[PDB]
């Protein structure tokens, strides 16, 4: 047990899927995991562990923002022996040619935060994902007939940024999606030596204002989860 | 409703007390408020509205870190008409003379987050609280026989910081307590024209590694909620 | 004696009001103080010490800009035993709802300077005044029928700045007045463990370019100086 | 022609291998390509275009440092239709487990330069390689029996950095090798919408000041050239 | 008349000598100038205009610190048509081979201040002096039998800096002396197209805490003022 | 001897002229030098050593950009005993009055780079030249009938910069010319206690793209070379 996780060593698997919403963690456990048991709920941040096709896989929320997820990722890595972390979430798109429901693989993650600068003596630290985990995800995605876009994500600190012009800048450099924690998870991974990956589904477009229809929204969410779980399977063999 | 709050205009009172833990919000609502009704539950971020000495008071968690609490605070103001936001929580003390169970009123808040610079054209924005709210808290505390320490808090972005040297700097300029969102809340209030204040209690001492036992923890927390509540009543005249 | 102050320990009272202009210090000495004698004049910075209602009080100029006043405050603190510093001055207003002749109290102070960042390892240091000194000033004010505006001031490094847009940002973030040293004084106070406060009178509106007349200037100045002296007495009770 | 390249559009192939040294470019042209011809030489920066297994491929020196390689990469993309760019060079290792002769593939590239921040509104731009090109390079190496290391490189502006503590920070965050231009090339690629990748051989080890011998560097260099040329062929399939 | 100078157009000569102490201005006027009249005295900042060998010259204090001297210089250039400014002052040395009483001419001026960055889009602005004025100052010195040292000065915002480590860096890069306004003057000069220069005598040593004696100081001061005056004559040709 | 220069001790004169292009190095050596012998050719960076009017001098290219020239400069000073470096190149002019074919002497050098900040604890280092070398050049030019302009240059990192606005800020602050390495050389000269100077001729206007013929360029280039060479002889007196 750590200050933010009421669990003991062994209660978590070596790989953890982390959605933002703790309730999404509940859903994944009850929909894709077999014999899933609740391993944590300290601050309502539900966490579960179970088996997917015979492999033990844990699921837990990470809260909103880099500060939130950084805490949870550090403890899991340090006190629970977690080796691989896969974040599953949503992102908004700036690129017009990037449509809704598109699966985005965060090879790297640009950011608004200063976390990386504090760690890297105010130099540019490229927050990147693990090559093998990205590869596995790509291979697992196309196996399901889904075309995933491997590229740059943008981790924002402020969901409500006062700098509108930044969207134009993001588009010019081709960031695939803007979310709020990929870069942080990557910093934490590099610092404590673990492997990480962030997979997102474009839920809404900053330009062509439109969100996914609830039904299709949940369908694509499940496609993403399948992609994640399958990549893990593909990753240990 | 908002993308992070499943409530309607009118479901929230003009004053909202915000602890970090969703479960603490529920505790306050069920122990101090009368006829508390759940008004929010999207990501388990429980929100409740009730009564206190006739005064309509709301309580809701804000999560961990500046980016998390910033989203909720902004939505409560712009979408639910909240006028005053009072953060209740705990902090770590760095100064030798500051002891556990001390009540710290964050008149100002230092931070290593870049959210303020993004807003203030990369200059120094003194994230400060509302004066009358600070004063109201000192009056309520004094009436309760609880001596309060008014000063600067430090909102860290990384609970697990790689820069252990910063604690010395903090001590050097006498920061009363270290926590994770005061600066962001003060940043939001100033941007959207609201009033904010963060009250904290010393739960641990950075230097002399002291922690409050479970019993004291609950006791001091109660004293803190008591202070914030009476504070609001004082501010009505 | 110091390289900037030709006096010995005892020549200065424990509290010292500090106007910008040394000529204004001479004024206060002979208009408000009793038995006030000149204790310093090294660089024209006239310093005086006398009595107000039997309380020993000193008055000395601080020059224009943070680096200037930072020298005098530092020296008074460490070599002349000054406990409280109360800068009394003028400022310009950006907010339309802030009228000429208004007395603004600086609870916090933003700045274009880098001094704070040099001290605070490039982070965000909230340059704040002493709380007790703030309410004391506010109380003295109301005792004279004056309702002071308590908030953020902005200590500019450049009177003639090549950045006009900065005023707009100031307006949206509610800064009450633009002056040039509160931030520095607050930084010094925090570094050497002393208490400080800055009270200003709106001499002009930067937006609606309207200046206070020499007549109004006198009347408001007297009022402010009165407030500062009375607050001191309140702090002795 | 451009101000730095005396060639007509069409003289370069859609893919360009770029070593730091122009003489090494000539070496690759005469040693690995068939019917290679000199397509540029304005400043001794030799540029050749020839064929490899029937595929048209160009080779051109890029010079030392981000400013030098940035000029060339941009011009090739914008005025010569170059689609892919592969930098081949050496790098020094700082991690204990990264041995000499090891082939390092820069999936990402950290940096000392301010070029990225100048493009990215002073935020963190994660300079990354093209996922497909990285994958192809890994497979090409695998087929040849070479175990490639995929990860983060560090592009330094100062070969002789007065800051030696940086090497330890690099070691702490797992950078695989330090060179001088990958981050710049990746920045240009993202700005002008092209594909890039840098492959390096570990020729020196910062910690245990060990270096490769004349024989070791010639042989390992050719292995790298093969991996690059083969990764391209693999990319057309 | 300006917000800080009650003089009128024409009251100032095309060149002004600007010592730090307003009193030194008085001394210069009442020693090196004939028919000198007090054209300014507002904040005790004495400004006189006289004649030196038929050459009309003004002298005026500028206060201590970049913000102070920036105001006076700006107004003198913009409203009083002053074409050349010559700051005369003391400076502490850090280089061992620099001895007390030495005459240092600042061709350039490093700094801690953020004023330049605000002016230069956060880039590095080389705060330099006017060449001809430097060459003339060297010549005047030669004729007077003095060997002046031309190089970099360091204009510090903080006389009581929290980090003495910076002094080692200053030494490392051979800076001749540390004062508090050269960089601000040079910035204003460039911003408005005026010519400026700063001449300093080594009043003390940082490493070897040794201050110059008042006796030596007076004569040295006179030697420097003579240099600055002789140089003005050389520039008129 | 060094990893970037395959020459030996004594093979270089204590002074070295450095054009950007190594082909130019060859040109200068075969047009102005007597018995010039090739001393280095490693990366095609042609270095020569000869005699001009009895005085032994060297010429060597430095490549494009601060990083490249920083490498060569450091090695010449620390490993080959070079006492002074003169960079001979071209620069684009922003000021209207600065005409084509004019000779600009960089007394100081503003920059886009972060190298100086790395060396000067993130403060403003005034990248300046050796005064003596500057005045010798202006004199050599005057003797040749050319009135050189002495002021500030801007050493840019990006030849193809996305921020087109910087050109107006430069214009406002009077920079004489834009180029890519002066601030870097001056930085190395300061770190290793050597003397440097950069002379440039206006090849074209960044504003109105006025382009001069290769013939006029050739001629003007030679004038600059003659000035640089003569100044060296004057430097021996």
């Amino acid at each position: 047990a750590t200050p933010h996780i009421n669990a003991e060593m062994g209660d978590f698997a070596d790989v953890v899927l982390m959605p933002g919403d703790p309730l999404r963690a509940k859903y994944i456990a009850e929909t894709f995991l077999e014999d899933a048991r609740e391993v944590n709920n300290v601050r309502g941040m539900l966490g579960f562990t179970g088996t997917y096709k015979g492999r033990k896989i844990s699921v837990m929320g990470h809260g909103m923002g880099i500060p939130s997820c950084s805490i949870y990722t550090k403890e899991l890595i340090t006190d629970f022996g977690v080796k691989k972390i896969i974040r599953v979430g949503s992102c908004g798109a700036v690129l017009p040619h990037v449509k809704l429901r598109d699966v985005v693989i965060g090879m790297g993650a640009c950011t608004d935060s200063k976390v990386n600068r504090i760690r890297f003596k105010d130099h540019d630290f490229a927050a990147i994902a693990d090559f093998d985990m990205v590869r596995n995800a790509v291979d697992a995605a196309k196996a399901l007939g889904i075309d995933a876009r491997v590229g740059n994500l943008f981790s924002a600190d402020l969901f409500y940024s006062p700098d509108g012009e930044m969207f134009d800048v993001m588009e010019k450099y081709g960031i695939l999606g803007v979310e709020m924690e990929a870069a942080g998870i990557y910093g934490v991974a590099a610092e404590f030596g673990a492997k990480a990956l962030t997979i997102c589904t474009v839920s809404d477009h900053i330009r062509t204002h439109e969100q996914t229809t609830a039904a299709e929204r949940q369908t694509t969410f499940n496609d993403m989860i399948k992609i994640a779980l399958e990549s893990v399977l593909l990753g240990d063999k």
